[PDB]
């Protein structure tokens, strides 16, 4: 590991996001900041709210700046109203350095901030294209990397714990690694393989077969990115399209029929519980992505475990159960590999060689007879075929 610095400065977990620790103003006003790589906006609680106990008060910073236009970001669920302006934004346990960055100060919003959790902003660490208003509000890591000398990558490691974290828990506990400019080699085990972005505005990425404990899903690969595929630290879930969600689930629900679940558990609604210690891993089974490969019909392969799609909950009872929701729910929008995937992966964003690794995550729960795992190469032809196109 290169990055000492950096390394073990997220916490959180799955449900309630990661976030990191970030200084805005002049002089600097502490906040903590989900990572975000399915957004584009840097923005902050910058008023009063009842789940806030802190936000941006630029009227005390001497080096804020004005930029009088406001921005209204509506969501499928939530939403919020900010006024834009510039000020000098830091990482404590990141690089050194101080950079001058677009902020949206958050003045109104509604099923925003998440009683109970712990950030008061949101880092969008994917690119202009997505940004709101439009793409001509520059992201925090394109300024940094224009500004500094910090290289154009930043790489996350999210831990899920394998269990569920107390109020006092997650904020003491330590829930994984940003590190901003490199690969920290401490935070992964085994090679990296890279799957190239298709475009640069999510960062998405193109998934070209699908199996459920080696068993081909078998469907047109199109299917599988229809309409895209992103990697998004901002989701919860392993999102997956109507169809594919469907078949994917009869899937997973014949290779664990030695035990029945309710409709409400494979809806992600309701949880299931075992006597703790007894949870049955082994009745249900590993998941493999391929991602198309950096050389031409070469792709590799991401298998996560039921460690990684069962969701750790606390019981309603808060009985000595080990209980968990189903993490895997459908899209409409496209695929979306969320904490679900990543905490399985430590996952490099190379921007500047436009590509995404994957290695397996040296913090991913397993038991004695599966781990996650990162394979390749395999021969698989016509790939650019399973992109979709509008
Ligand atoms: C999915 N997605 C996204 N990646 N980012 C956006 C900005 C938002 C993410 C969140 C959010 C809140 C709490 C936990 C998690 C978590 N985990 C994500 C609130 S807005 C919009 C969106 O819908």
């Amino acid at each position: 590991g290169s990055f000492v610095e950096m390394v073990d400065n997220l916490r959180g977990k799955s449900g309630q996001g990661y976030y990191v620790e970030m200084t805005v103003g002049s002089p600097p006003q502490t906040l903590n900041i989900l990572v975000d790589t399915g957004s584009s906006n840097f923005a902050v609680g910058a008023a009063p709210h009842p789940f806030l106990h802190r936000y941006y008060q630029r009227q005390l910073s001497s080096t804020y700046r004005d930029l009088r236009k406001g921005v209204y970001v509506p969501y499928t669920q939530g939403k919020w109203e900010g006024e834009l302006g510039t000020d000098l934004v830091s990482i404590p346990h990141g690089p050194n350095v101080t950079v001058r960055a677009n902020i949206a100060a958050i003045t109104e919003s509604d099923k925003f901030f998440i009683n109970g959790s712990n950030w008061e902003g949101i880092l969008g660490l994917a690119y202009a294209e997505i940004a709101r208003p439009d793409d001509s509000l520059e992201p925090f890591f394109d300024s940094l990397v224009k500004q500094t000398h910090v290289p154009n990558l930043f790489s996350l490691q999210l831990c899920g714990a394998g269990f569920p974290l107390n109020q006092s828990e997650v904020l003491a506990s330590v829930g994984g690694s940003m590190i901003i400019g490199g690969i920290d080699h401490s935070l992964y085990t085994g090679s990296l393989w890279y799957t190239p972005i298709r475009r640069e505005w999510y960062y998405e990425v193109i998934i070209v077969r699908v199996e459920i404990n080696g068993q081909d899903l078998k469907m047109d690969c199109k299917e599988y990115n229809y309409d895209k595929s992103i990697v998004d630290s901002g989701t919860t879930n392993l999102r997956l399209p109507k169809k594919v969600f469907e078949a994917a689930v009869k899937s997973i629900k014949a290779a664990s029929s030695t035990e029945k679940f309710p409709d409400g558990f494979w809806l992600g609604e309701q949880l299931v519980c075992w006597q703790a210690g007894t949870t049955p891993w082994n009745i249900f089974p590993v998941i493999s992505l391929y991602l198309m490969g950096e050389v031409t019909n070469q792709s590799f392969r991401i298998t996560i475990l039921p460690q990684q799609y069962l969701r750790p909950v606390e019981d309603v009872a808060t009985s000595q159960d080990d209980c968990y929701k189903f993490a895997i729910s459908q899209s409409s929008t496209g695929t979306v590999m969320g904490a679900v995937i990543m905490e399985g992966f430590y996952v490099v964003f190379d921007r500047a060689r436009k590509r995404i690794g994957f290695a397996v995550s040296a913090c991913h729960v397993h038991d004695e007879f599966r781990t996650a795992a990162v394979e390749g190469p395999f021969v698989t032809l016509d790939m650019e075929d399973c992109g979709y196109n509008i």
